[PDB]
């Protein structure tokens, strides 16, 4: 039930994103 | 039931994002 | 029931975000 | 029932955010 | 149940994206 | 010596827009 | 020697906008 | 020798905007 | 030798804005 | 040799704004 | 071995760029 | 081995950039 | 092995940038 | 092994930047 | 192993920055 409605700017990440 | 409606700027992260 | 309506600026984090 | 309506600036954190 | 409705700008990542 | 530039850059998600007039979002 | 630049950069999420007039968000 | 720049950068989430006039958010 | 810059940077969340006039938030 | 800069940086949460005039928050 | 990325994204308006070099926007 | 990223994002208005180098915006 | 990120985001207005180097905004 | 992040965000107005170096804003 | 973050956020107005170095704002 993970919902992301807003804008995301520069999500630097090391682990797998899986969105 | 995780909902993110706002803007997120530069979310640097080490673990998996999963959003 | 986690809801985030406001803007978030530079959320540096080590553990998994899961938003 | 965790609701965050205000802006958050530089939330440095070590544990998982989960917002 | 991973849903991403918002725009994502520059998601630099090391692990597999899988979106 | 004027210019005119419009940049309506929309990034957020919009749920159920019930507009009837002119929109340029 | 004037200019005119409009930058309506929208990033937040909008729920149920019930506008009827002209909007440039 | 004037300029004119508008930067309406919106980041917050808006719930139920019931506007009828002109908005540039 | 004047300038004019407008920076309406909105970050907070707005619940139920019932405006009818012109808004630039 | 004047300038003019407006920085209306809003960070707080606003509940039920019932404005009818011009607002630039 | 080597992994170099040079991503350049632009959204804002650019008025009268006087350039001789490689501005790479 | 090596992982270098140079991301440049721009949203604001740029007026009259006088450049000779690589401004990389 | 090495993980270097150089993210540059800009939202504000820039008026008359006189540059010779790599301002990387 | 190494994880270096250089994030630069700007929201305010910059008037007449006279630069020779890498101001990286 | 190593986790270094250099976040620079700016909201205020900057007037006439005379710089030779890397002011990194």
């Amino acid at each position: 039930s993970s919902n992301n409605f807003g804008a995301i700017l520069s999500p630097t990440n090391v682990g797998s994103n899986t969105y």
